[PDB]
Parts: structure tokens; sequence; C-alpha cells
């Protein structure tokens, strides 16, 4: 709802600058492909790579992918979830999670 938010949930991900992407509720697919719903820049990234599952409480991190898969706070995983301050790394693009 509008006027007052809940935790939200912001990616920081370095991109080189750093740059910022909260999560919209409900599963927030991450890889290269027209099947994923948020694209990586750079390659290596699978069609459905990552994705997060958000709803009012936690944020579901799936890691779908093996060999250049991601780490949460650098131990590799399939499933995990998300808390602030968390350091996930993926295949060239590594991210913070905030959870505010």
């Amino acid at each position: 709802g509008h006027g007052s938010a809940g935790t939200s949930v912001t990616l920081q991900l370095d991109d080189g600058s750093g740059r910022t992407y909260q999560l919209r509720e409900g599963s927030n697919i991450i890889g290269r492909g027209q099947d994923a719903q948020f694209r990586l820049p750079d390659t290596g990234v699978s069609r459905r790579h990552l994705e997060i599952r958000w709803d009012g409480q936690v944020a579901l991190l799936a890691d779908l992918n093996s060999t250049n898969g991601t780490t949460v706070n650098n131990a590799p995983v399939q499933e995990w979830q998300l808390a602030d301050g968390d350091v996930i790394r993926l295949g060239h693009s590594e991210i913070i999670v905030r959870m505010h």
C-alpha cells in the first residue's frame, strides 16, 4: 500500500557505480532472458539465474545455477533467506542486501 511502506529490501548492486533495486512484491527473477524479470548486464548468467520471492516478512533467495551460482556471505547455497547486510555474489556482479 501507499502512504507508509513496510520492510523495504533494497539490493545494492555493484554495477561499477553502485545502483539500487528494491524487491517487488512477488518473485523477482534475475537473469538474461525474456523469462527473467530483471536482466543482468554481464554474461554467464542464465535466463533464470536467481530468483527472489519477496513477501511481507522475508525474502526468499533462490540461486538457480550451479557453476556460476550465487554465494551468500561467500558461502554457496541454493536456498537462502535474505538478511540485512548479507553479501550476495553472483557471476561478475555482487550485491549487498539492505533491509529497511
